[PDB]
């Protein structure tokens, strides 16, 4: 099909698509980058999808979390998202997809400005929000493991799932878990979509690195940067342990599994044969930067090995002394 300034794609409904594009790319991307606007779109298609559940109910990914954002932005789990859902409502009112494509939608053109980033496929025509999600749905970094995973699993995803789903912390930062500290990112590389994020969570916490007693946060081994009590805890837990290692330095499958399992979390309470394939609107994403490394300083023995199967890779470190990790702009 051909659109309406010459742009082509599969199925014509999907040009709908290509003025939206263009618009989130200026005006809500700061110009196609991968910032703190992309960060919180691609963790705001993770609130709206995850509001689901076959028995306690919810309908997922669709737009409810902006529909219902007075109902569903004072739910404690969703602190600091009012932001984006206030940036992305004019978007969604001025243009003609429901506001559960266009979460969706920003979160996957969001990922492809992110260097070493993947294609998320896109698909378009859910239908509008009918009712709020219930509270209780969201995951929390203190919520048990056991819990985090059952909660996941309900809505559809295997422990693995999960962990993949997390590389999105590879390119993410805090800004309430430790409000003295707002903008410190996960990795070391927040504007990079890699594999830091599984190694550095992975290495012996050292440092608060803003204040010692905020819930849902551990020790983290680099000043700069935040760990999440979660992510300490799905690293070195035997039922993601190894994925998480396994996903060390591998790029391919960081963005591979990636891509799939984000396409099934945009899809949570929708047919993905009740839509229509629009993948071809993402554009392509930048090359990765960097290679995988341990942070300068540190050495194998800083890792703490938590996969029964197999060891942690040896990698090489940056040289020279420690460093802080700059907060997300
Ligand atoms: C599995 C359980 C998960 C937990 C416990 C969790 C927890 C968190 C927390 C506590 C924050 C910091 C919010 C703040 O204080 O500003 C955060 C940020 C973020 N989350 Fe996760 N998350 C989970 C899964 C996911 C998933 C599945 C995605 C997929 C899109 C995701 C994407 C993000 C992103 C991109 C940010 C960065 C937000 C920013 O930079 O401001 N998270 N997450
Ligand atoms: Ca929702
Ligand atoms: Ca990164």
């Amino acid at each position: 099909a051909t659109c309406a300034d010459g742009r082509t794609t599969a199925n014509a409904a999907c040009c709908v698509l290509f003025p939206i594009l263009d618009d989130i790319q200026e005006n809500l991307f700061d110009g196609a980058q991968c910032g703190e606007e992309v960060h919180e779109s691609l963790r705001l298609t993770f609130h709206d999808a995850i509001g689901f559940s076959p028995t306690l109910g919810g309908g997922g990914a669709d737009g409810s979390i902006i529909t219902f954002d007075t109902i569903e932005t004072n739910f404690p789990a969703n602190a600091g998202i009012d932001e984006i859902v206030s940036a992305q409502k004019p978007f969604v009112a001025k243009h003609n997809i429901s506001a559960g494509d266009f979460i969706q939608f920003a979160g996957a053109v969001g990922v492809s400005n992110c260097p070493g980033g993947v294609r998320i496929p896109f698909f378009l025509g859910r239908p509008d929000a009918v009712a709020a999600s219930p509270d209780h749905l969201v995951p929390e970094p203190f919520d048990s493991v056991d819990t985090i995973l059952a909660r996941m699993g309900d809505a559809g995803f295997s422990a693995v799932e999960v962990v993949w789903l997390l590389a999105s912390h590879s390119i993410a930062a805090a800004d309430k878990v430790d409000p003295s500290i707002p903008g410190t990112p996960f990795d070391s590389t927040p504007g990079v979509f890699d594999s830091q994020f599984f190694i550095e969570t992975q290495l012996k916490g050292r440092l608060f690195p803003g204040t010692p007693d905020n819930k849902g946060e551990v020790q983290s081994p680099l000043q700069g940067e935040i760990r999440l009590q979660s992510d300490h805890l799905l690293a070195r837990d035997p039922q993601t342990a190894c994925e998480w290692q396994s996903m060390v330095n591998n790029q391919p499958k960081i963005q591979n599994r990636f891509a799939g399992t984000m396409s099934k979390m945009a899809l949570l309470g929708q047919d993905k044969s009740k839509l229509i394939d629009c993948s071809d609107i993402i554009p392509t994403p930048p090359a990765l930067v960097g290679a995988a490394h341990l942070p300068a300083g540190f050495s194998l023995s800083d890792v703490e090995q938590a996969c029964a199967e197999t060891p942690f890779p040896a990698l090489t470190a940056d040289p020279g002394p420690v460093t802080s990790v700059p907060p997300v702009p």
